[PDB]
């Protein structure tokens, strides 16, 4: 159904938006790519709706990224992170060390 | 702050779900409009973040339309309940009360 | 903000929806890459959110298709011209013999 896809699409966005919120909450260094990595991959095991949202909202940021001068390197660093949790590969690849286990 | 539009998204979505739920449920002829008015209805209510999320849904739904090749329709009602009148409009005769 | 992508996006969209109908009324054989980018043309001249909608939209529609049977040969041909128009290349490299100015 389209309408379990959506729901799987719901679920994921909040999985991204929980990974936004806790690197906030966070506040450790160089952790947003572990936290690029965790929401795909949180979103990604919602199903194939999960996926998706986590697809389109990873390339809304990329794009608001970009507007306000994020480097093409960092971009890109970021959108590598982003689908390796996607592709279902471990974000603790790419944890700092001693970042909180709550994250 | 995002955290409260963020809030009433997921709940104006829940009131999508429990819409498209009840329409399943009911299994009543002529009363797909009215699901679609209420389930738009319900979640607008939760404020700007469900509005947001039912048009969303509302929207995503006319697109699987489209492209599969009525939706005209549909979004009549869609609109018709996230501007807050009344799904009723479009119930059908003998429908459950409790929907 | 968001403000301004999410406006962007919704005058994307809007491009899309108008390139699909009018692909729809014209009812001219080998004209869908034609219309296929111009809709991404037109949605990528809008902003950033407007190229982002484009993109959420001609991959939402081929993964779609897939369920009323458009296969891959034809369907990555589409998403060629989507990407063609998408890019800022001219739609008008598709456009098949006669189409009328409106379109
Ligand atoms: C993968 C399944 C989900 C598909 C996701 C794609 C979402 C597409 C949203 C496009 O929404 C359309 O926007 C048009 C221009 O605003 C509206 O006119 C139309 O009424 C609305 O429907």
């Amino acid at each position: 159904r389209w309408v379990q896809f959506m729901k799987e699409a719901g679920q994921g966005s909040r999985d991204m938006w929980r990974a936004y919120s806790d690197m906030k909450k966070a506040n450790w260094k160089n952790s947003d790519k572990y936290f690029h990595a965790r929401g795909n991959y949180d979103a990604a095991r919602r199903g194939p709706g999960g996926a998706w949202a986590a697809k389109v909202i990873s390339d809304a940021r990329e794009a608001v990224q970009k507007f306000t001068g994020h480097g093409a390197e960092d971009s890109r660093a970021d959108q590598f992170a982003n689908e390796w949790g996607r592709s279902g590969k471990d974000p603790n690849h790419f944890r700092p060390a001693g970042l909180p286990k709550r994250y």
